[PDB]
């Protein structure tokens, strides 16, 4: 709807808007799966390293990556 533009946090805010900057590093990296980052990120309060751990464990279709 409107690229960027957020003013401050007065009380209860979105998720992904807390932890937004993350869901786009995430992208990046491919994490794709918001629905999963998301949540993954609530899961740890805003914690990419985390969010990577976990996800990457979880495995149920989302990236097979190795090498």
């Amino acid at each position: 709807g409107s690229s960027g533009s957020s003013g401050p946090s007065h009380s209860l805010q979105a998720p992904e808007v807390r932890f937004s900057k993350e869901m786009e590093c995430l992208q990046a990296m491919g994490f794709v799966n918001y629905n999963a980052n998301l949540q993954a990120l609530i899961a740890t309060d805003g914690d990419t390293n985390a969010a990577i751990y976990k996800l990457k464990s979880s495995q149920g279709f989302s990236g097979p990556s190795s090498g």
